[PDB]
């Protein structure tokens, strides 16, 4: 739709950043479309990812990082939100100790704190979504 | 880059049919970027899938069929001639038997026929590709 995808942003996070995200699957649940929300320690796509996110829609959502080049411990979930032909409204909050992301309002994964988020300089939303808003919040000190 | 991906043709299919696609992958291997060809008994996206062709860049690909609705026996391969970065060039051709990938002029993988190649009304080219190039071919009787 209006934001290309993949849609990369330099960014910057700490303790009360929030990061919105508007969007809808390209496919419905049972072509398994996927969504990868990562925060990246630099504009380099190959960089390492202190938060990745990937929802395969209708399925699981599966959350890391991504140090040193390497993939470290897996955390897998299965509730899933997102309903079915539906848009999305993401929402990944930094508190002190992890990240909350609410999906459509509802409270739904939580990710501890792996790398400090002032480590994030880029956020890429790619995978098979379209995109309306995106959104990182800079009101904090 | 040029045509839209997602991309769905319709397209009829029968023993000498070939089909033709060239693209790129939208990230670096690291990243995981995936490539899905399917073939469908209608134009509906949820309908039937006659060759389902799922790479995932530098791990895996996998190749299936779904039939009313339900997936069936999975065939998984670790032959990954796609190279890192790079446009690959994609072919699959209709045999008596079962489909022939080639990938750069190279087969890779094949297929055995589970439903008639008749049955095929669309393909669909998705995931983390941007395509240059997409033909079926329509010579033969």
């Amino acid at each position: 739709s209006l934001l290309p995808v993949p849609y990369t942003e330099a960014a910057s996070l700490s303790t009360g950043s929030t990061v919105t995200i508007k969007g809808r699957p390209l496919a419905c649940f049972l072509n398994q479309p996927y969504l990868q929300v990562d925060f990246h320690t630099e504009m380099k796509e190959e960089s390492d990812i202190v938060f990745h996110f990937q929802v395969c829609f209708g399925r699981r959502v599966v959350m890391n990082s991504r140090e040193y080049g390497a993939w470290k411990q897996q955390v897998e979930s299965k509730n899933m939100p997102f309903q079915d032909g539906q848009e999305f409204e993401l929402s990944i909050s930094v508190l002190p100790d992890k990240y909350q992301v609410m999906v459509n309002g509802q409270s739904s994964y939580t990710f501890d704190h792996r790398i400090k988020p002032e480590a994030v300089k880029m956020v890429q939303v790619w995978r098979d979504i379209s995109l309306t808003k995106f959104n990182v919040s800079y009101l904090k000190r």
